[PDB]
């Protein structure tokens, strides 16, 4: 996947028994050369690195001091946590989208940081503040958080995003600015059809001519009382309709459940899906019932059945 490259390594062969610094919430992963990186929710966007994808070490943050412009969109934000980063690699540049918001409110903005490299040893390492991408106010019927970029088969970048309110949104990006045109249409592509509308954290991938929309249902952020689950649907066209195994549109609460956790891992969600060759991984967090509900990084091989639907195993 040109914009999420993982070399030749074979995820289905690897031992994904993670070790090290595994606290994480809302992760994404990128690999540049021999080094792997996690970005996740936390102060200034938290970063972890690994040599192998398995042993993780905490490594700094993107924004030591938050951009002044956040206050123009979310003036009541009073702490430095940035949420749900998303990484892609295009034209030599790393594009890191992220969320500026306050929990449970839809006064929100997605920002963009860019870097020439992910390696802080490189003289050109610098996370540049490239400003807002899309925002919501309290009279909008959507929430501008939880970005994900996908490039369709034809090379057009799209941004999906959303949490609660009318649900998951989709908008085209321009290839040079990596932002929507000012008159670009905003499409709604998934919704529980319930109030509150507990759907968020979209992630789209293409496999064999279908677009797969992964989302998280129900409630994060409650430790062992979290009810998060990972759901998926698919469409031949990136604008929908995304439908689940049963033929139900994701605009009507459709979605096939991929993981709802167990008595040890509570509330898995906020996922990402990456490929290397025909192998794939699912990345998410889950709340550790054996460690005070602390949110923990999970990376697992993601298999695909003979109808094209993803599944986990043991
Ligand atoms: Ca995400």
């Amino acid at each position: 996947v040109h914009f999420h490259p993982f070399g030749n390594v074979n995820f289905y062969e690897m031992d994904w028994s993670l070790k090290g610094d595994l606290w994480a919430h809302d992760p994404v992963i990128a690999k540049e050369g021999s080094r792997w990186y996690v970005f996740h929710t936390g102060s200034g966007i938290q970063i972890k690195t690994s040599e192998d994808g398995v042993h993780w070490e905490n490594m700094g943050w993107v924004f030591p001091s938050l951009p002044d412009w956040y206050k123009q969109y979310v003036p009541e934000k009073d702490e430095d946590h940035l949420w749900a980063p998303d990484i892609c690699f295009y034209n030599g540049i790393y594009y890191l989208y992220y969320s500026v918001s306050t929990f449970g409110k839809n006064t929100s903005v997605i920002g963009l940081a860019t870097n020439q490299t992910l390696d802080p040893r490189d003289p050109d390492y610098e996370w540049k503040d490239m400003g807002p991408v899309i925002h919501s106010t309290a009279s909008d019927n959507y929430n501008a958080i939880d970005p994900n970029v996908v490039f369709d088969q034809e090379g057009q970048p799209w941004l999906s995003f959303g949490s609660f309110w009318s649900g998951i949104q989709l908008i085209q990006l321009d290839t040079e600015t990596m932002k929507p045109a000012a008159q670009a249409e905003l499409l709604t592509i998934a919704s529980r059809g319930e109030e509150p509308n507990a759907i968020e954290a979209p992630f789209i991938v293409c496999r064999n001519g279908y677009y797969y929309l992964f989302v998280s249902f129900d409630f994060c952020c409650r430790g062992i009382e979290s009810t998060y689950k990972i759901a998926v649907g698919r469409s031949k066209d990136i604008t929908g309709p995304y439908v689940d195994k049963n033929g139900v549109s994701m605009m009507q609460g459709g979605g096939t459940i991929l993981d709802e956790g167990n008595d040890r891992w509570i509330g898995p969600g906020h996922c990402a899906v990456y490929f290397s060759g025909v192998s794939a991984i699912l990345v998410n967090h889950a709340y550790d019932a054996l460690k005070n509900g602390e949110p923990t990084l999970q990376i697992r091989p993601l298999y695909w059945d003979d109808e094209g639907w993803p599944y986990l195993s043991v």
